[PDB]
């Protein structure tokens, strides 16, 4: 449930302690996000492909987010997703997107959710918040939702192509299991 390559516009970033984070252009402006409690105070060596410089966070709970006008990188277009959102969503972890959902108060990745400061965007590329403290996604208020285990039929919902029996695939312990038949792109995906 990852892929090979981290995106472009994923970064380290290391303070007080070890994180990452993503770079992204919000209202016409190159900004870096993470979380808050990696910096040493708000402040932090940011690197990636072509970059490598301390900036300083505006914070706000544990999320974090700074002007990077000296990225010269891949920076996606993002606002912020829509109070309420739900859907499929992307970890942009140090080894590699993963994907998940988030639903109503609750998120959920098919991995682990990488380094504390790891973006968590939607399928339509707003972000909802990064990954922190398996674990909870803070959003850009400071509010927060946790990662939590799903039922294999709600997670169903968030997954298109035709009806199929879940056969022999495995299933960790993070799904609930109360459904043996499950839109094919979602069997696909279990069984990778």
């Amino acid at each position: 449930f990852r892929t090979q390559k981290p995106s472009l516009n994923t970064v380290n970033v290391v303070g007080s302690s070890m994180g990452s984070g993503g770079v992204f252009t919000i209202d016409g402006k190159i900004k870096c996000v993470t979380a808050a409690h990696v910096l040493t105070g708000n402040s932090a060596r940011v690197s990636g492909v072509g970059f490598n410089q301390m900036l300083d966070f505006d914070v706000k709970g544990d999320f974090a987010i700074a002007d990077c006008p000296n990225w010269q990188g891949v920076a996606p277009k993002a606002q912020f997703c829509e109070d309420g959102w739900t859907g499929r969503a992307y970890w942009l972890t140090s080894s590699g997107v993963e994907p998940g959902v988030i639903g109503n108060g609750f998120a959920f990745c098919f991995t682990a959710c990488g380094d504390a400061g790891s973006p968590v965007i939607t399928e339509a590329g707003e972000l909802v918040g990064v990954h922190t403290g398996g674990g909870i996604v803070t959003r850009p208020s400071g509010q927060f939702c946790n990662v939590k285990p799903i039922k294999l039929s709600e997670l169903s919902e968030f997954f298109a192509g035709p009806k199929v029996p879940l056969g022999d695939v495995k299933i960790g312990s993070h799904i609930i299991k109360d459904t043996c038949e499950v839109p094919s792109d979602l069997c696909a995906l279990l069984a990778a």
